């Protein structure tokens, strides 16, 4: 129905473009660089358009790309995909690793209200703010991260991932309590509590170790999971999520141990996702066939639900079941690829009139703390989910709309091992060449107006810029050169030493400093202006993208000579501002901007 | 019951204070100095605590002190007070003469509402706005301008003056119209009309020629003054004043003819003012025995009141009449003086428990456009009446109150000519060495603070004020420097050369440069701040009474030599902005303020 490989290749890509610093070798995104260097604990992925490290839907987003790996690594050979998916998962489990604090670890980096205030690039947000960390022994959290480490060890082969997937478990299952979970609550609080998780990853632990004491853990927290209402049932009427794994494990049970009350919960569970429902009760449906389990990210919910029945389904041998489970899966799939009313892609970078601005701070690329300028975003977030349309299919692309235009880690997840269940079995030729280059707008410019003229001297207002965003980045030795001929002061009679340079404005804590007239070839001569600390003009706010200095250049009161129209950095400036490429911006000896006299 | 001669001398020197720039040689007041030399008429004075120019109270005024010489001239020879009276008479005719532009004449200088809005030292106004001049041949206006040059002509024996109080006297008398005066409108507009002004300059031109002709124009306007309520009777129940000299005509009138209506109108109206009333009605009496007309300058009413009084008691006979008037003109001044409830002079400068805080703007001498700070005024406004208390006695001294702590010129017009009378009966001896020099504080000087610290560096915080009040003023080529001592750069093996200077914020508006390090001997050194128009530090304004820099003087990063502690700027610098002696200010290459290394 659609090229599934290239949509998977897209989709793992996200997940790139999530990395905190420092960035692996490997990273393909143009726009991003090292960030958050100064973070208590290294890289792992930033959560969602923000730049926090929350580590219970981090940790989730790993499990199931884990999980993905688990079921499909060796039929998605073929994409060429399965490299690039173990690698980007092994980006995560580094941090999971890094994150272990003996009795605790460390389960959240940076302040959610904090970073939320602001909107800007990842590269540059340690000079608008300075990150915390939080530690903590929560077991929703600890146990998840146990899950990830467990069946991160499965698929990659690896002894340090099981050995810390062990510890977290024991941690999470000694402590049985989420009191000390507090860091992320409002944005990932723990609304389930934590026996789901504990049996998420004493499941993954069984099928990482095949010892039977983790089975025997496993199967005593069932009864402990929340009930549906006032039933005696289990909880069935959600979705497998970042906070409620249960659901996973219990079709993974089914799976292991062949035993039918197993089997039962995943029918009943499937049941009420499917368009026929469960005794007369079943999800929401939008009228152009999505399931819409909540206003936040139904397309998130949908498509890891299409993954779990994928698997269900693969692991059944009635073919009424298996065909209901999995045209349920194949048709949430591609509802969010473009079989919806209005035939569109919900993932950015891909397919038919994708959404295009993404409540994303990094792949907007601004400059100044808003969210509407630039208008367009300046990056593409190949491969990330929306959060989608609401529940009767509406939908607008709106960088101003968190909800229906949100991306996540956790969005991502779910549908990354749905995507490999479909190229799988349709195939598909990934993108060569991907991803392309981006068309890049100037990021170290000066803008300047005439401020004053006069028969005797220049005054110029010049706005030194960093709009940087391939990658945002700050640069230390930032100058600039204005360039004059003084042919007239010669003929005049007067010599440089006639001529007054003086500041008339320089704004407040940008260290700068003015050359004295320069002699560069024959009568042309210049002032250079440098920052000494250039990383304060930075693209974090209205103040801070551009330094602002008023300089004249004079010859004495009373003359009558000077003439501003030969000089090479006057040309084409007006009463308002505007970048010229006539006054030049150097990074140390390097010209990264401009042009010079004589070229 | 008070040294009338001292009060006379300190009322007289009131004028000196007001005198708008290019001051007379002559001018005592320590704390004025030429202002407002852009005007379009130079010279005269100041109306009030603000600093327009109101052509009708100032010619008002101007004729009052010309009746005071009239009548008491002579009489005050030894007093010591006739050749000031005299000179600071002259200033303001000389004005008046100045105003003419044939056809018409300037009526005023300065908008009221832009000068009254603003807070501040005469010498210092043009800086904050520019100053219109309004022309026009309102007869009122140009009327009260006959008649203080007529006057004038003959205490001052000036033909100059008679020639210019015929012209405007004829200038008003064809027009017959205040339609063509309006800038004053709402602070001395035309309440009574024209026809008392026309009265006025008739009597005096009839006084200064003897020409029965001016005699039988001044009778002819008598039925045209307005009539006392819904009556036949000429209105007698106010007071002479700025607006409306009837009163005084026709007292010269019962004087200069002896015809029995001027006696009946000036016995009627002087009865009104005396406790005792005229068939039952009177003017409103305080408690404490002051006639208390209205509420806006009572003191001024009836302190002019009791100078008509005491002319036309001395040009009768009647002993009972002469007594009952005298009784009243002198306790009106004594009441001023301090024979009131609260035994409390209302003179500024004179007597017990004088007002401290009049409504006057350069007798204050603020740098900040506010009235409350100085908390104190820095200066004496020596000799002036103020507006005076309630109806009830009631009264605070309070730069805040423009009405009780009102003053101006009219108000010590009349009470001057009072002052004559009680000074000629009494005696006294003026004050010797009066003025006396006034405390002054610091005019120009640097604040400084050390912004910023480093093992390579020193950014100070620079605000040079100009808060001149002795007199306030303006200086172009202002400058300070911060000395440093080398020694350690030496030491270390660098040079001046691998010292740099930067700026962290320079104001906007202020052209400043800063020199290179430049040395002064041994080793030390000095850079210059030099403010290319000094003119723009003024005290105007919270903005503008300093000129704020950050500077930094830096070795190159990462060395250690560094040392502030040996630098003749760096002693007793802080955290917090604080004066320093050590930072010394120049006018041109001339030391105003502080010290420099090695004297
Ligand atoms: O009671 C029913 C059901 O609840 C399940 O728990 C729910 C919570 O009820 C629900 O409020 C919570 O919703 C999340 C949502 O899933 C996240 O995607 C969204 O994430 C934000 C994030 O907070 C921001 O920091 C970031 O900038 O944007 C992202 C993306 O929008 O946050 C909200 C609020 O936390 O979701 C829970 C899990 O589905 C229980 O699991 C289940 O047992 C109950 O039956
Ligand atoms: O109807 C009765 C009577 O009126 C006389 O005219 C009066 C006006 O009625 C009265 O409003 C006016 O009041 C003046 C007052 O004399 C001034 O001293 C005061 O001056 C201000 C000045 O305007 C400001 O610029 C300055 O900052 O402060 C001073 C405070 O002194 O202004 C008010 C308003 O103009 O006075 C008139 C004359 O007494 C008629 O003369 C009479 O014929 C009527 O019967
Ligand atoms: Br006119
Ligand atoms: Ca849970
Ligand atoms: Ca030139
Ligand atoms: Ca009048
Ligand atoms: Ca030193
Ligand atoms: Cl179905
Ligand atoms: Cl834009
Ligand atoms: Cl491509
Ligand atoms: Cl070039
Ligand atoms: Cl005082
Ligand atoms: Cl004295
Ligand atoms: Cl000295």
């Amino acid at each position: 129905s659609y090229n599934y490989a290239e949509a998977l290749q897209k989709a793992i890509y996200f997940y790139e473009c999530q990395q905190a610093g420092p960035l692996p070798e490997w990273n393909r995104v143009e726009w991003r660089g090292d960030a958050t260097m100064n973070d208590e604990v290294l890289g792992g992925w930033y959560d969602a358009g923000d730049h926090v490290k929350f580590n219970l839907p981090m940790a989730y987003s790993a499990a199931m790309l884990g999980w993905a790996l688990y079921e499909y690594g060796d039929d998605i050979e073929a994409s060429g995909q399965r490299l690039h998916l173990e690698r980007n998962l092994a980006f995560a489990l580094d941090y999971l690793v890094a994150c272990d604090r003996g009795d605790s670890v460390v389960y959240q980096i940076g302040d959610g209200a904090a970073d939320h205030k602001w909107w800007g690039s990842a590269e540059v947000i340690e000079k608008e703010m300075t990150r915390p960390y939080f530690v903590g022994k929560g077991s929703a959290v600890v146990g998840q991260m146990a899950a990830a480490l467990a069946v991160g060890s499965i698929v990659l082969k690896n002894d340090t991932y099981l050995r810390y997937a062990k510890k977290y478990f024991e941690l999470a299952d000694a402590t049985r309590s989420d009191s000390t979970y507090t860091a992320a609550n409002g944005f990932y609080s723990s609304h389930s509590g934590f026996w789901d998780e504990l049996l998420w990853a004493s499941t993954w632990l069984y099928l990482a170790t095949g010892d039977r004491n983790y089975l025997d853990k496993a199967e005593s927290y069932t009864p402990k999971l929340n009930r549906q209402n006032q039933t005696t049932d289990i909880e069935y009427q959600w979705a497998h999520c970042w906070d409620d794994c249960h659901y996973g494990a219990m079709i993974l049970l089914a799976r292991a141990t062949g035993k039918e009350e197993y089997h039962k919960f995943a029918q009943m569970h499937l049941d009420w996702w499917t368009p026929q429902g469960y005794n007369g009760k079943r999800v929401a449906y939008t009228p152009g066939g999505l399931a819409h389990l909540d206003t936040w990210g139904p397309l998130r919910y949908a498509t890891t639900e299409a993954f779990l029945a994928f698997v269900y389904a693969d692991s059944i041998n009635d073919p009424a079941l298996k065909q209901k489970y999995y045209n349920f899966a194949k048709s949430q799939i591609d509802y969010a690829l473009g079989s919806n009313p209005d035939n569109r892609s919900y993932v950015v970078g891909f397919g038919n009139n994708p959404p295009q601005r993404p409540h994303h701070r990094t792949a907007h690329g601004t400059w100044l703390d808003k969210r509407d300028i630039p208008e367009k975003h300046r990056h593409v977030l190949y491969g990330a989910l929306v959060g989608g349309p609401g529940r009767d299919d509406s939908y607008e692309d709106n960088i101003e709309d968190y909800v229906k235009n949100a991306v996540a880690c956790d969005y991502n997840a779910g549908f990354v091992g749905a995507l490999c269940r479909l190229t799988a079995e349709y195939g598909g030729t990934p993108l060569a060449n991907f991803p392309p280059p981006e068309q890049r707008d100037d990021e170290f410019f000066v803008e300047a107006a005439i401020n004053q003229a006069s028969d005797h001297f220049t005054e110029i207002k010049a706005l030194l810029n960093n709009r940087s965003s391939w990658p945002a980045r700050l640069i230390k030795d930032l100058s600039y050169n204005y360039y004059m001929d003084l042919t007239e002061v010669f003929e005049a009679g007067y010599s440089v030493d006639d001529i007054k340079v003086t500041i008339g404005y320089c704004e407040s804590g940008m260290d700068v400093e003015i050359s004295p007239i320069t002699h560069l070839y024959d009568n042309i001569y210049y002032i250079k202006i440098s920052y000494i600390d250039g990383t304060n003009i930075c693209p974090i706010g209205q103040e801070q993208y551009a330094a602002e200095l008023q300089f004249r250049i004079a010859a004495p009161q009373g003359t009558k000579f000077w003439d501003p129209t030969n000089d090479f950095s006057y040309q084409g400036l007006t009463r308002e501002l505007a970048k010229t490429k006539y006054m030049p911006v150097f990074d140390g000896a390097t010209k990264i901007f401009g042009e010079v006299p004589g070229g």
